[PDB]
């Protein structure tokens, strides 16, 4: 169980009440959490940032208003997760919306560029109880888009999904 704290994802700005009416996530951010494989398995279309849990869909809504947003460059920046169980770990990978996505549409596949721009495999190894992953964000992002951060569990069918609102500009 962890978020990504920094920059703070949609379910932690639940918790910090600068996203409203996200429902049962705002106290329980560090469990959004949904079955590992994905993009060729995992949550369904539509159902990616509530890691398909029917009581974190709130976090499914989305509109160009809906989610806080937080105001980043391109290039260099830093990812940092705080985990409340330190589990065995498979992966840490970050994928950011394509282009030219539709922020008035769920959030699908189609949405994201399936290439992560950045992975660290652990291979089992235990995690910290603060992970932080430094990645460029690709230039050719401008405006509002997704972040989506995964944790994949590597002694379970499990993985965490920490989508991650933000505007970005040069
Ligand atoms: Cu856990």
């Amino acid at each position: 169980h962890g978020y990504v704290e920094s920059p703070a994802s949609r379910a932690y700005q639940c918790k910090l009440q600068l996203n409203t009416q996200c429902g049962s996530v705002q106290y329980e951010p560090q469990s959004v959490e949904g079955l590992k494989g994905f993009p060729q398995a995992g949550p369904a279309d539509g159902h990616i940032a509530s890691a398909d849990k029917s009581t974190f869909f709130e976090l499914d809504q989305q509109t160009p208003t809906r989610w806080n947003k937080l105001n980043l460059k391109t290039g260099p920046n830093s990812f940092t997760w705080k985990l409340t169980a330190r589990h065995s770990t498979t992966s840490w990978r970050y994928f950011i919306t394509k282009p030219n996505w539709d922020a008035s549409q769920p959030l699908t596949r189609a949405s994201f560029d399936l290439t992560p721009f950045c992975q660290f495999n652990d291979g089992g190894a235990i995690p910290a109880a603060q992970v932080t992953h430094q990645c460029n964000i690709p230039a050719d992002r401008s405006g509002s888009h997704v972040i989506l951060a995964v944790w994949d569990i590597a002694d379970t069918a499990n993985a965490f999904y920490q989508a991650i609102d933000v505007n970005l500009s040069k």
